[PDB]
Parts: structure tokens; C-alpha cells; sequence
């Protein structure tokens, strides 16, 4: 009816007081980037805030930070009425109390700390009615406006005395905590954390509209994950931010009980959940209680698993129930608690990636006070196979550390803690640099599924090999209809073969980062990790992970391993089909057509791979990439020396001319001996610098200088003199007849 | 809608049902002028006033489940039908001839084919006191109530002839008996056992169970007089996904593109649930595209506002495009859909399988008065590419019966891993869909992986045809089920094959002729819109010592140059286009509708022969000493 009507999104501006709007929403009521608005919600209160602006935001929602969505007590999904209201008013007199539970270890001053930068340079529209936020000093806290003079609400002038004094007052019983956790707390999971909401919170915040449709809901959703990965705190959130009523079974706590006191606590916490619906059931690690039926001894582990087994069936006579649980892997879990009606639904919670630590890293670190120097950017490219509870631990270790250098003027201030004292406290970067040399991660074994960050111009040359792989991967996902239309089964495999060195890797970390798909790496070593030691089931997983996760493209790396292990052109016996490759066109051929999984494999032998892989349908394009010609060597050496501060260089393009036979690994052997020379001349200047200004003492000319700032031409002189060639031309000679030898050609015009 | 158009002869007495809306919804005729029956008219006054009222205590309900709801297995609702439909209907009737009926009856099948429907629908639809027994719900009890219950079981259903117990999960109950430790679960499996023999001094009572597959099951329930016969509830085919998606799309209300004969044809490994929970989340996707108008009508749901949600084709596209099937690692057994007119030529093979495969079908009386018996198997090879597996779907798809595929690598598999029990299994499932074509795609390929014409040592039988040869020897002769092998290299064959009751047919399939060509590129090309051609058949002339799969390159390679043309005038339309905005001519056209006979003139040029000479010479001169002849005449 009314074009001020809106309902709640998330927040991106991270200040208390700003909401935001669209443009063409502003545009139609007319506002301003610096106005004021008033928002009414439920319970007849309102929220005064500033209104800004963003592009980002969708066609009839408001953008609004937790604070303001919950002194409105709105959740997402409600509606909220904005209106205009010009009625600029300064403050006089501002009366504040502090809430006791948030002041339980400060003592003291708080108006130095806490709220002197907080209104300063702020101008805050405030109202009595409000509860604000403040962090800092490693703590975050919350005020109460108690009184102001110009009542309703008021902009902080300069003019305004702010009385802080009085004593801390407990919380209004309905009032929700801002301690507890809502979406903002979860970071580098944005993608099934929608997905996650996109299950749930229809069922949830519309039960009896849904009731009245005829569609089932779900009724049983599995987290699994490597361990640390924040799955309590993600059923944890998506509880309180919808108002469920939220209840918690935990594994050991049932299994520790007696013989017969688990079932009861089991149909108790059923029977409890259905009185409150909608509820939601959280059973918290489910290899505990339900676990393989071979890992079963006894009969009292069988009938607990019997037992949930048959609630979960009941459920389906409930209504308005869901049920949430969370593994460490699938294959754990005894496989009737997977079927239909049962725990259909799985969502995978993986590591994290660098965007993703980097959220982590800006999550633990609210309340913490860094220093100048840090920059969590690099922190979060450095830590690779942490998972956020290691992350976590690293910020608390690296924030004991800053505590334990100074334990001077610390210790003498023994009974009260003042906020002056700890702001004296910053971590510094060497903080966290002693933090990583110490830490140790425990997601290393496990596989990174992840966008790479290559694009295509890291690589030098191989234009037309770039425009075929944009024809195979890319045209089935941006133009299905072309292919409808026509009539053609697109092609689903590709192999490259060539020299060692030719960058057959980063094109196909390239080509994934073209489409912005996932990128699964296989090395040679897991191939013969699985011949050895005889196991083929992981073939299998392998390709459940790159179902799990499509779009994607599977990278094959040396498909030539085992038939390389085995023998040479004569192996032990007829050098056919080995045992891995086998499982390898079993799952391509077992392949759904609608996922969009790509697969890639790559060779240096291409004449002792097994021939039953180049059938069509299986991988039946074949590519050649050569050595690397005069043009593409610029590229390849600008590439790699972008990090390295060169200078004065009269003629790279001579360097790239005099170069000829070499693979791209041959030229970064050249640069990265080039780093070793000046690396090894400027240290060798500053030992000797050193030892001539200690011999004589009392230096008169301090006037300190970089020696060897930059890399000069005599070290790429010097370098090149140990340059080799990697590859002979008898391999050239053989790449060559094969590509001539494959091709045949007829070449006569029919009309 | 209901009475426009329509002309319902309605009568006082009659309950119906409309469905729409999401909905499915029942009006009683309460009261009419004209008694008792009359024709609505437009002429009629529908007074719809007044409270809902209750049902009457004997009137039925359309909620439950009857024949009508389940889809995709006639043939086994037919069986389990003719089974046991007379023994319900007529108790006394059949009490009295001397006829012992069946007396426990056992489905199996994948999780999700609907075995639970099936046996409520036959329950409810005869009549019949239908009790339940769920697995977990008895082995969830104590130690003594399980006994307890399993005899209160069987003692109420005695009391209410003609009944039926259907025991759900009976893999939870009686399991194998080396996966039984303890002594409660061997007490309950042989309390159900002696229930089992104490059925046959009772009267009227069918045991119905559902498995998931028959090896889970104690072996001591298998036996005479308890659970002796089985039906499979396979995956359903392309006919009965159609049916399933018409089943449980009958409330929902479809806009106008939704086509559902393209989603049954491209869900494939989909069991029933499956496609149950495709329709569910389509809808749901239906409905979180449009949250304006539905949210701010909060209180009450008018139908008016549900009839403007309308399910699109996108829907579907997105719910195939999320959901991941459970049955694709299962074996495929379905009739195929290959006709005589997708393969070019080959006439005297195709008189020579009708003759081996269709004859002792349709004429049985032949064979037994002129006293032959019939022969078993027929082993196909050539050169690779030339249509072998296509003649085996077609003469299965001759005489409609069903076809199972077997490739190399799932032999290769069971050689690497040894397991023999698999080459057991399949032809079980062979015997259990009879009549059918069981065709050994590769059987060179072990003899092939092992070494090339000298092995590691003596290239005589290896360890899974042996399993195949055992398998062929214990083959009755009553249950027509006719394999077919397939090879390239006919030499390192093993010859205890070829001896005669295996596989004594040879049949040679050559390259295709330059009469075959053009049926070939007309099957391939039915489907890509070509135009305005000058010669095909100069196309089909010009390739020579060509096998259908280079010609079928041929085509693949002009629908990609097809593509990339139309792909590459559209950017440059709309790149032109938006260089100079407000485009002043809007007339839209499409550049490229059909292919020319410049990508073929392009894509001839990629052509290559896969075949060399010398195995043509290596083909013809096998053909050649296998044969042998007299040819002499004696009168
Ligand atoms: N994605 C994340 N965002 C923010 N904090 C996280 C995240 N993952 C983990 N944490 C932190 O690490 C703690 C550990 O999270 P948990 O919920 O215990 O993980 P988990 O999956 O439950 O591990 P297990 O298997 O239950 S021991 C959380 O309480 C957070 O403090
Ligand atoms: N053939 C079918 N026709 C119609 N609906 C079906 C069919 N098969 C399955 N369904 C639907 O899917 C649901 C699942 O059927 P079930 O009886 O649970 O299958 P099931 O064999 O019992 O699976 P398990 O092994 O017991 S978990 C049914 O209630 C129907 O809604
Ligand atoms: N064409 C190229 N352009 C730029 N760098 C290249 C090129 N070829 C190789 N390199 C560099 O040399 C190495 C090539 O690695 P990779 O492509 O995996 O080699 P290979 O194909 O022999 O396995 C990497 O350090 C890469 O950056
Ligand atoms: N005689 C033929 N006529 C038409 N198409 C054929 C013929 N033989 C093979 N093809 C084509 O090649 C493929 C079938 O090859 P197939 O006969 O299964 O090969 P193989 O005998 O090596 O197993 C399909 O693309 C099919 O259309
Ligand atoms: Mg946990
Ligand atoms: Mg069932």
C-alpha cells in the first residue's frame, strides 16, 4: 500500500546509528546522505538514526546494524514504517547508566575512555529508550540513555553535558543480551549460511501460512565439517535470530548416563520441543551416540540408536519441528539415519579461505586494540590450514604475549583495573609473528577446495589454446540454450600434454578463475599413495567432493605416474589398464550431465597413457602446449619479478631474446638466482659496514642508507652464466612427431 | 470452472472432489430441488452458505491411499494383485477347494521406490484389517516387551480374518546371524520364526515384509512356508517418471511452458521420493520468488492469492539443476528405445538375430514338434565404432524384452578386486526379468590388461570367465534369456567359449558401405536443425573406410562451429548495439538459425580414419580361414 513500508536486511556499514536505503527509494522519498529519519517497530517504540545511502541494496528493505534491530524488537523478516522528521534538537543535559553484568571487572572512570571518542566528531541522534554499544579496552559494554531534556530525542552537540554518574542498574526482563551470538559473530561460511536460512527461516517465521499450502517442510538438516569449524555457533545463531525456541542434546551427556535413564531423557527433550513449536532440536555430536552398527557392541548402544530412530519417524505426526545435527564426516553415521524422512539434508562446512580468515581475524579482534603497524591482511595470507578456532587461539596467545612483555606497570596496580592502563596496552605485528612461529595447524591433511587467484595474465602467450578453453568450459555454463537449441551433448574432459614446465597448471588454475569456479588439485604421489597401498575408495570420494561443490574443475595432475611406476614402454606384463585409472573411468562414466563438473588431466608421456581414456566421452580433446616463444618470455619474466623490486634494466626484451630452448621454470630459476645474489651482497655490506663502524668507536657520521636497494644488471649477469636448458631436442623432436603423427587431414573442398 | 462446461449429473447422496489450488477438497450435495438427480444447468442457483460439517462414520476418505496413487509399477501391482487379491475377496470360496494360498510374501527394492504405499494401497482396497510393525519400535523396547508385542501382534490379527501384518525394516529385526551378537536378538528372531510356522494351523492371515535387499535377511526366513516368494520394486523408467511427476503434481496449478515429459526424460538414477522432493522444492522456489504480496495478507489465506502462484519452467530447471539422485550406482534394467532405423544397413545380421532371438518366442511349437533345441548365445566382432551395441539394444527393443549392460571396466573391476559373488548376482537379476538380452560389452578386456598375445604365462581362461562359463553351464533352458558377448580382438578370445551350448554363433560385423553412410548421418543429424543441403550422399560418398563414430565426429565438430558462429554474432549485435544507444530499429531476428554447408566444408577437414588397413586385412583374412566349405553336392 504505502511505499515507507520495508522489511529488515543484514548490516555492512558497521557504525551504531546508520541505516541504510537504495537509491531510487531515496530518490523517491526525497532524502539526503547527512538527514535524520525515525523508524517505528513493534511494542509502540521507535528508533531515531541517520539514513545514508547504497548501491548495494535491494528494492524494497532497510539495512540496520543488530543494535537498532533489536531497540525496535524487530527480527529479520518484520516490517518497519521509516518517516521523516526535520526536528533538529541539540541536548542539554544527558543522563546514562551503565548495566551491571557488562561493568562486573571495570571500575573507576569510564567517560575518558569509553564515550569521549565515542560522541566526539559523531553527532548522534539518541533517544530515551535506547541501549548503545561501546567497544574497547578489550570489552565491550552497554549504556542505558536514562534522561534527556529535550524529550524524545536529541542530536549530541558540543553544548551537552553528559552526567555518568549513579549506580549500575540490572536489564529490563525482556530485553536480549547483546553478548549472545547472532550472524554477525559467524564469518567465511556466507555462502551456507544462506543456504542454511534459505532452508529454515520460511518454515519458521510463517507456520501457519505454511501449514495451509500443501508443501512439506524438511525435518532433519546434518552439519558436518573438520573440527573447529564453528557448526554450534551456526545452529547457535540461526536459534536466537529467529526466535525458535532452542534446545540442546549433547552426545556424552546422554552416553554418560545409566542403562535406562538415556531413553528418557531422549523422549523428555522430544516431547519437551513439541510443546513450543516452532522449535528447533540441536544434537550435538551424533558419532557419539548413533555410530556405525559394527562399531556397536552391546544392546543398550542398539536400543538408544533404535530409539532415535523412531522419534525421528514420529516427528513426521508432529509439526513444526526441525532437527539439527552435526558431524565430523559422513561416514560415520549409521546409514538408516540418512534415508528419507531422516536427515536428508546435508550441508558441508569447510575451511576457510583468505577473504574468509580475514573475517575471522576482524571478528575475534573487535574488542582488542591494535597498533599502527598491524595489518591482519597479511596475517590472513600467511595462515594457511587454520581453522577459525585456531585463529581464535592465535589472537589470545599473541594478546599474551603484548601482556607478558610488560608485566611493570601492570602488576603495581593490584586490586582495581583501570581502562587507561590496558589502553596503554597495543598488540604489536611481532606479536603476531611470534604467535604464527609458534602455532600449529590442524587442517593440513585435509583437501582445499577453493577459487584460485591466477588470472590469465601470469601467462605469457598461448592465445588460441586460451580461446578453446573458453569454448569448452565456459560456453555450456553462460549459454545453455545454444546447446538446447542445436541439439549437441557438450564435450567433458580435456587433456594437455607436453613439455615438463609449460604451465599446464596455471592454465588450469586460469581457466577456474575465468568462470569463478572451485578448483580440485590431485598430485602424482596421491595416485601412487592409491596403488600402493591398495584402496579405491577414495576415487569414489573424490568425486563426491567435486559434486558437493560444482561448478568446478578437477585437475589431474601426471596421469602418466603409474604407468611410469610399473615399468617403461615394457612394463611387468601388457601395459594396459592399472587399477586407479580403472576407478577413474568408472566415476566419468557414472557422471551426471546437469552438475557442470569440468575435468582436466595432464601428461608428459602421452604415448603410455592407457587408451581407453580417450574415447569419446571421456576426455577426447587433446591440446599441445610448447615451449614458450620470443614474445611469451616478457610475459613470463614480468610475471614472475613483479614482487622483486627491480631497476634500470636497459633491455629485458635482449634477455628474453638471448633465451632460447627454455621452459618457464628454467627463467624462474634465473630470477630467483638473481634474488639469491643481492640478497647475499646486501648482507654482506651491512656485516661489513658494521664491523668497520665498531672498530671505530664513537662513529662521528651517522647518516644511515640502503647499500643495495635495488636489483641491478650485474646480477642477472652474473646469473645467467649458471642458466641451463631443461629440455633436449630429442624430446622436442618427439613431441613433435606425435602432433604431426595425430593429426590427418583431408583438405579437400566438397564444394 | 467446476460446472462450466461440464453438465455433472449430481444426485443427493453424492460426495465429490475438486482439486486446485494446492489442494484437494470435498463437497457433499446436501439438497436439490429436483430429487433425486438432476443435470446442472446455467439456469441452476449454487447456494455455497452454511457451516462445514463433520464426516458420517462409515464414509471413507480420498486422503488415503489407493491404486491410483502409485506410478511406474504396473506390472508388479498386477503380480502382488493376482497373488493375493482371491484369498481376501473370497475367504469361505477359497477355504473350501483345497488350494494352499501363499502365506508371507516379500518386497524388496532400493530406498524410496514406495513399498510401504504399495502395501497400504492393497490393503485399503480389498478391505482387509491392515496391522503395522515397525522394526525400530520393537527394537527399541526392553528385553521382554519385544516377545510380548510381536505375540499381540499376531494373536489381533487372528481375531480379524482376513488380515494382513505388514513387518517394516525387516533387516532391523532378523538380521544375518553372525551380525546378531547376544542373546535377546536371537530370541527375537527365533520367536518370529515359530509365529511363522504357527501361521499355517491359522486361517486367512497374509504376511507381508520389505526389505532392501535379500542377502541382509536371516536365510532360515526364506525357506518353504515362510516368505517363498519375492517381488522386485526396481527404479522406475522414463514412462513411469512421467507418471510419478503427474501424480504429485495434481494439486499444484503449472503455468503454460511446463513441460513434464523433458523432466522425466532427464532425470535419470530419480526413485520416487526423489522426485517428490524435485516437486516440493520447485514450489518452494515458486513461492520465495514473489514474498510481496503473499506476506502482507497475514491472517487468512484467500485461494484467489495461491492462484496466482504459478509453478514456471525455470522452477524445475533450478530443482534439477540442486538435487543430487541416490540411484545412480545401480544397474539399469529397462527395455531400450532404439529402433532398426538408427542403424545403416546390415540386413542379413538382422535376418540372422531375428531368426536366433525372436523365433523360439513367438513360435515354441516349431521347436518341439521338429525336435531341436534352441541355441543360447552369439558373439559379435569387428572393428571398433561399427554398431554392435546398437544392434543389441535394437533386437532387444524387436521383441520387448529387457536389457542389461555390462561394460569392461565393471569386469576389470571385479579381476583387480577379487570378488566372484558379483558375476552371481548378475545373473540373477538376468533370471529374475526374463525375458531379456544380457549383453558382455569387451570381453577381451582382461585377456587384454593381462598381456598382449604372450600373458605373464599361458593366456588360457583367467578367474571371471570361468565364473561366466559356470554361470552359462547352470543356465535353464525354459526362462529365454539370450546373452550376447561383444569383441575387437577375436584371436586371445578364450576358446572354452566358443565350444558348443556357450556361445557358437560368430557373426562379423564390417565397415559400413556407401549405402549404410547416409542412414547413419540422418539418424545422427535428427536432431540439429540442417538446411538447404546440395548432396548427402556426396557427403556419404566422398568418406570412405569411415565407422559410424568418425561420422558422427564429423557432426559434433559443425554443431560446435554452429554454436561459436551464433554465440559470436550476438556479442558483436549487442556490442554494436550498445556502442550507439537508443537504437532507433529494433526488429529482432536470429543471424544463424540453421547449419550451412560452410561448417561441414569446415569440419571435413578435421576428418581423420580411425581404422588402418592393416586391421581390415587382419579382420578379412579371420573371416576368411573361419570359414570352410565343401560345397559340393550330394544329389
Ligand atoms: N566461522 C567462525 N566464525 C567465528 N568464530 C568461529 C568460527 N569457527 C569457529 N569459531 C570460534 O571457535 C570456537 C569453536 O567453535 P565450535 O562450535 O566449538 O566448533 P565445532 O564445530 O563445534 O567443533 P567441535 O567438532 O564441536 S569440538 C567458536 O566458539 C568461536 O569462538
Ligand atoms: N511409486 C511411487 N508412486 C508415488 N509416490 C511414490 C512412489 N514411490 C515413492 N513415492 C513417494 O515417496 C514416499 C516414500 O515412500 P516410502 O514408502 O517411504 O518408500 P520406502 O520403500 O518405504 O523407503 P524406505 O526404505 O522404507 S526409507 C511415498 O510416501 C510417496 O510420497
Ligand atoms: N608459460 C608460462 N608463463 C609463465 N610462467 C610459466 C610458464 N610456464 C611455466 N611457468 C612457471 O614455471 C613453473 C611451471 O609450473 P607448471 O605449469 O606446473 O609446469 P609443468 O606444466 O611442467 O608441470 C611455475 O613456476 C610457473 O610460474
Ligand atoms: N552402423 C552404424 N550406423 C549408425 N551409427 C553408428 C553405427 N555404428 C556406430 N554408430 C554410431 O557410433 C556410436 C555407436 O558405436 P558402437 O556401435 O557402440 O561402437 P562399438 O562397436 O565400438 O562398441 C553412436 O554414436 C552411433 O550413432
Ligand atoms: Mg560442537
Ligand atoms: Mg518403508
Amino acid at each position: 500500500n504505502r511505499p515507507n513500508r520495508l522489511i529488515v536486511d543484514e548490516a555492512i556499514n558497521e557504525d551504531n546509528s546508520v541505516v541504510s536505503l537504495s537509491q531510487p527509494k531515496m530518490d523517491e522519498l526525497q532524502l539526503f546522505r547527512g538527514d535524520t529519519v525515525l523508524l517505528k517497530g513493534k511494542k509502540r517504540r521507535e528508533a531515531v538514526c541517520i539514513v545514508l545511502s547504497d548501491d548495494t541494496c535491494s528494492d524494497e528493505k532497510i539495512r540496520m546494524n543488530r543494535v537498532v534491530r533489536n531497540n525496535l524488537r524487530v527480527r529479520l523478516g518484520d516490517v518497519i514504517s521509516i518517516q521523516p522528521c526535520p526536528d533538529v534538537k541539540y541536548g542539554k543535559r544527558i543522563h546514562v547508566l551503565p548495566i551491571d553484568d557488562t561493568v562486573e571487572g571495570i571500575t573507576g572512570n569510564l567517560f575518558e575512555v569509553y564515550l569521549k571518542p565515542y560522541f566526539l566528531e559523531a553527532y548522534r541522534p539518541i533517544r530515551k529508550g535506547d541501549i548503545f554499544l561501546v567497544r574497547g579496552g578489550m570489552r565491550a559494554v552497554e549504556f542505558k540513555v536514562v534522561e534527556t531534556d529535550p524529550s524524545p530525542y536529541c542530536i549530541v552537540a558540543p553544548d551537552t553535558v553528559i552526567h555518568c554518574e549513579g549506580e549500575p542498574i540490572k536489564r529490563e526482563d525482556e530485553e536480549e543480551s547483546l553478548n549472545e551470538v547472532g550472524y554477525d559473530d559467524i564469518g567465511g561460511c556466507r555462502k551456507q549460511l544462506a543456504q542454511i536460512k534459505e532452508m529454515v527461516e520460511l518454515p519458521l517465521r510463517h507456520p501457519a501460512l505454511f501449514k495451509a499450502i500443501g508443501v512439506k517442510p524438511p525435518r532433519g538438516i546434518l552439519l558436518y565439517g573438520p573440527p573447529g569449524t564453528g557448526k554450534t555457533l551456526i545452529a547457535r545463531a540461526v536459534a536466537n535470530e529467529t526466535g525458535a525456541f532452542f534446545f540442546l542434546i549433547n552426545g556424552p551427556e546422554i552416553m554418560s548416563k545409566l542403562a535406562g535413564e538415556s531413553e528418557s531423557n531422549l523422549r523428555k527433550a522430544f516431547e519437551e520441543a513439541e510443546k513450543n513449536a516452532p522449535a528447533i532440536i540441536f544434537i550435538d555430536e551424533l558419532d557419539a551416540i548413533a555410530p556405525k552398527r559394527e562399531k556397536t557392541h552391546g544392546e543398550v548402544e542398539r536400543r538408544i540408536v533404535s530409539q532415535l530412530l523412531t522419534l525421528m519417524d514420529g516427528l513426521k505426526q508432529r509439526a513444526h519441528v526441525i532437527v539439527m545435527a552435526a558431524t565430523n564426516r559422513p561416514n560415520s553415521i549409521d546409514p538408516a539415519l540418512r534415508r528419507f524422512g531422516r536427515f536428508d539434508r546435508e550441508v558441508d562446512i569447510g575451511i576457510p579461505d583468505a577473504t574468509g580468515r580475514l573475517e575471522i581475524l576482524q571478528i575475534h579482534t573487535k574488542n582488542m586494540k591494535l597498533a599502527d603497524d598491524v595489518d591482519l591482511e597479511q596475517v590472513a595470507n600467511e595462515t594457511h590450514g587454520h581453522v577459525g578456532a585456531d585463529l581464535a587461539a592465535l589472537c589470545s596467545e599473541a594478546a599474551l604475549q603484548a601482556i607478558r612483555k610488560k608485566m611493570d606497570l601492570i602488576d603495581l596496580e593490584d586490586e582495581t583495573i583501570d581502562a587507561e592502563v590496558m589502553n596503554s596496552l597495543a598488540v604489536t605485528m611481532d606479536d603476531f609473528r611470534w604467535a604464527l612461529s609458534q602455532s600449529n595447524p590442524s587442517a593440513l591433511r585435509e583437501t582445499v577446495v577453493e577459487v584460485p587467484q591466477v588470472t590469465w595474465e601470469d601467462i605469457g602467450g598461448l592465445e588460441d589454446v586460451k580461446r578453446e578453453l573458453q569454448e569448452l568450459v565456459q560456453y555450456p555454463v553462460e549459454h545453455p540454450d545454444k546447446f538446447l537449441k542445436f541439439g549437441m551433448t557438450p564435450s567433458k574432459g580435456v587433456l594437455f600434454y607436453g613439455p615438463p614446465g609449460c604451465g599446464k597448471t596455471l592454465l588450469a588454475k586460469a581457466i577456474a578463475n575465468e568462470c569463478q569456479a572451485n578448483f580440485i588439485s590431485i598430485k602424482g604421489p596421491e595416485l601412487l599413495t592409491m596403488w600402493f597401498g591398495e584402496s579405491e575408495a577414495n576415487v569414489r570420494e573424490i568425486f563426491d567432493k567435486a559434486r558437493q561443490a560444482a561448478p568446478c574443475v578437477l585437475f589431474f595432475d601426471e596421469l602418466d605416474s603409474i604407468a611410469k611406476a610399473r615399468g617403461g614402454n615394457i612394463g611387468d606384463g601388457g601395459g594396459a589398464a592399472d587399477r586407479v585409472i580403472n576407478q577413474i573411468l568408472t566415476e566419468m562414466d557414472g557422471m551426471s550431465t546437469k552438475k557442470n563438473v569440468f575435468i582436466i588431466g595432464a601428461t608428459n608421456r602421452p604415448d603410455i597413457i592407457d587408451p581407453a581414456i580417450l574415447r569419446p566421452g571421456r576426455l577426447d580433446q587433446l591440446i599441445y602446449i610448447p615451449l614458450p616463444d620470443e614474445k611469451s618470455r616478457v610475459a613470463i619474466l614480468k610475471a614472475n619479478l613483479r614482487k622483486s623490486p627491480v631497476a634500470k634494466d636497459v633491455d629485458l626484451e635482449f634477455l628474453a631474446k638471448m633465451t632460447n630452448g627454455f621452459s618457464g621454470a628454467d627463467l624462474t630459476e634465473i630470477c630467483q638466482r638473481a634474488c639469491k645474489l643481492a640478497i647475499r651482497e646486501s648482507i654482506e655490506s651491512e656485516i661489513r659496514r658494521e664491523r668497520e663502524r665498531q672498530t671505530n668507536p664513537s662513529a662521528m657520521e651517522v647518516e644511515e642508507d640502503d647499500p643495495v636497494p635495488e636489483i641491478r644488471r650485474d646480477h642477472f649477469e652474473e646469473a645467467m652464466r649458471f642458466a641451463r636448458r631443461s629440455v633436449s631436442d630429442n624430446d622436442i623432436r618427439k613431441y613433435e612427431m606425435f602432433a604431426q603423427t595425430l593429426q590427418q587431414s583431408r583438405g579437400f573442398g566438397s564444394f
